[PDB]
């Protein structure tokens, strides 16, 4: 089941039950992934999309037909794609949780801060919906962290994992290359059994990600 806007530039595809992936096109037409979680208690989200124009339009998308309110929304990194739309959280009494140092990268690149309270293992629970939130290190970016779904086995790498066709790393201008791979071993020794990962950009996929990664990285 995939849900789509007017314009094509937003979607939301289901993984299951309450889990959803939403996905939306910048211009420079890139795509970049998150997730969106329906619980007992509104609607949580993993990372946010690329503008404060898309992020408002994915909300009130997700909000309109699930009938609920974004409750929660978990900024992996401080780059535009997830915390693009920080703004549009704050106003709209949406917490944007973030590790410190995702906080204040944050507001070094010129975004609105978000509330830096995730340590280097969180646990969160909305609803019936237990989310984890853990920072491998340096990576991608030097904050970067990845989401786990214990109840489905769904890790969200965020772009610390590339897609199966991605042969590019992306940019690695705020990237930490050679930690990356020690970062996505920790990922590998902490989760032992993934079903589903969830690339920042592309296709769902598998551990075979992580893999594909690892072997760009060499
Ligand atoms: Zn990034
Ligand atoms: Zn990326």
């Amino acid at each position: 089941t995939v849900i789509k806007n007017e314009t094509g530039t937003i979607s939301i595809s289901q993984l299951n039950k309450n889990v959803w992936v939403h996905t939306e096109l910048g211009s420079f037409a890139v795509p970049s992934n998150g997730l969106v979680l329906n619980t007992s208690k509104g609607l949580v989200l993993v990372d946010s999309s690329w503008d404060d124009k898309l992020t408002k339009e994915l909300i009130e998308m997700v909000e309109k037909k699930f009938q609920k309110r974004v409750t929660d929304v978990i900024i992996t990194h401080a780059h535009a794609d997830c915390i693009g739309g920080i703004k549009t959280l704050k106003e709209r009494g949406i917490k944007a949780h973030s590790t410190a140092l995702t906080a204040e990268l944050a507001k070094k690149n010129g975004y609105e801060e978000p509330l830096g309270d995730l340590q280097t293992v969180t646990n969160l629970k909305f609803g019936n919906m237990k989310v984890e939130t853990f920072y491998p290190g340096k990576g991608h970016t030097e904050d970067n962290i990845v989401v786990w779904l214990p109840q489905y086995n769904i890790l969200v790498g965020g772009c610390l994992v590339k897609s199966t066709s991605a042969k590019d790393l992306g940019n690695v201008a705020d990237a930490y290359v050679n930690e990356w791979s020690t970062s996505i071993e920790n990922v590998l020794k902490r989760y032992r059994n993934i079903n589903a990962v969830v690339p920042g950009h592309g296709e769902v996929g598998d551990k075979g990600l992580l893999l594909h990664t690892l072997d760009l990285l060499k």
